């Protein structure tokens, strides 16, 4: 219509931007300056999950509300077919720190293969990262010195990229295929911040030991973005989503989330624990056995009252939405079935909107609408009350309103803003591991 506007779409990343062939997993982000922060896995050979390539983190940013972009950079490589992937951002209102968190493997590990537990060992109260050797010989870092198993300094140190020296010099990489000490094969969580509004960051801090349990195998960013919760008792809480399996295999969301400015973290229940299903028994995501409840990517809202809402890939064809009265620490037994909306086990992206839309608040919703990875779609969700629950607490269900095709043909993972003029920003997968596509529209545009 007249003053609709949606931007004609630009390869925000594409094979040979930072010499990188392929592309895939986009996070995107407006900072309390107003600056755009795109994130992304460069993955260098071929577009295929770890352990079948060699990923490095990506970012690009904006100044000028994504008109135009930097030249990038590359926060996180790791050497020899050890990968990050799937990268989330947030920011930390009260000291503006941003924070941008991704998966970690070794090489020759991924989802699959994932060892069990955090890859750390407790000794006399700390944590320490364990080092094995080919005979399977244990050996723990301890503030950047290698211990062995009888507590006896060895000649071997590291740094916080994993570089291993013997007596100060360089030898190896533990995250490599050849080292001979190696970081167990298993998944990590990496964190990274800024404190100049994303020119610079720091390097990976393992938060596994924090976050990750004896019985999860994987456990991995969801990625996107995270957020910070505005309303009830736990304003100013930082929440990221993730997921995890459990030693069966079967995967189950959840949240992480920090009360003290990113500096510690912990991992709160599944909505599969304690869920009841349609069938009307009970599960734990411990112990979940079968492929059918399996809850996996999400992103995550929050409602007037503070009240989270966890949206999930899953395997029922729709999307699914969980709930949370404290904080995302538990979820209530029911996760609602929103047959309005097709979810054909794929990404997808929900963020809060700052202002009413039609009198109601509101969220945006994106993900393909098809039983397949096809017609993108992004959408309005207006909040309507529509009870309670049986322990007092407001019941909020979604009125998708507005239902806007952006992307005909291929549309995987995506990730959307709201921008410094009240439009909204989002950065797609309109090709499978090729051109990550940038668009700007307004609301006269979605509601046409
Ligand atoms: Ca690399």
């Amino acid at each position: 219509v007249e003053g609709a506007v949606k931007t004609e779409p630009v390869d925000l990343f594409h094979p040979g931007f930072l010499n990188s062939s392929n592309y895939r997993i986009p996070a995107l982000f407006k900072t309390k300056e107003g600056t755009l922060i795109a994130s992304i896995d460069a993955r260098r050979q071929g577009g295929a999950d770890a352990p079948n390539n060699d990923i490095d983190t990506a970012v690009r940013r904006s100044e000028d509300g994504g008109k135009t972009w930097d030249e990038g950079q590359i926060i996180m490589d790791y050497p020899d077919k050890s990968s990050v992937i799937d990268t989330t951002l947030i920011q930390d209102d009260e000291t503006g720190r941003i924070f941008l968190l991704v998966t970690h493997f070794p090489s020759k590990y991924g989802f699959w293969n994932a060892g069990l537990g955090s890859g750390f060992k407790n000794i006399d109260g700390k944590e320490y990262l364990c080092l094995y050797d080919s005979s399977g010989k244990e050996f723990t870092v301890r503030e950047n010195v290698v211990y062995d198993k009888d507590g006896n300094k060895t000649e071997y140190t590291t740094n916080a990229l994993g570089d291993l020296f013997r007596n100060g010099t360089k030898i190896d990489n533990i995250n490599s295929s050849t080292a001979p000490l190696k970081a167990k094969g298993t998944s990590y969580i990496n964190l990274v911040y800024s404190d100049d509004d994303g020119k610079t960051w720091s390097e990976p801090q393992n938060i596994n030991f924090q976050v990750k349990k004896d019985w999860m195998k994987f456990l991995g960013i969801a990625p996107g973005r995270g957020i910070q919760i505005k309303n009830g008792e736990h304003k100013g809480r930082i929440v990221v989503p993730v997921y995890y399996t459990n030693e069966k295999g079967k995967q189950s969301s959840a949240v992480i989330y920090s009360d003290d400015s990113g500096k510690n973290w912990t991992i709160g229940e599944s909505p599969n624990d304690n869920r009841k299903l349609e069938n009307g028994k009970i599960i734990n995501s411990k112990t979940l056995s079968d492929d059918a409840p399996q809850l996996t990517e999400c992103q995550v809202v929050e409602m007037p009252n503070g009240q989270l809402k966890l949206f999930m890939r899953n395997l029922s064809g729709y999307l699914n939405i969980a709930t949370s009265f404290d904080g995302g620490a538990t979820w209530d037994e029911t996760v609602e079935k929103d047959t309005n909306v097709l979810e054909p086990y794929c990404q997808l992206s929900v963020i809060n909107y700052s202002q009413k839309i039609d009198g109601k608040d509101a969220v945006i919703f994106s993900n393909p609408n098809a039983r397949s990875r096809s017609n993108g779609t992004v959408r309005i969700g207006l909040i309507n009350q529509v009870g309670t629950y049986e322990n007092g607490e407001p019941k909020y269900e979604f009125d998708w309103k507005y239902n806007k095709l952006v992307k005909p043909g291929y549309y995987a993972y995506s990730c959307l803003t709201e921008l410094s003029n009240g439009n909204i920003g989002l950065l797609y997968e309109g090709t499978p591991s090729e051109e990550m596509s940038y668009i700007e529209m307004n609301l006269k545009y979605l509601e046409s």
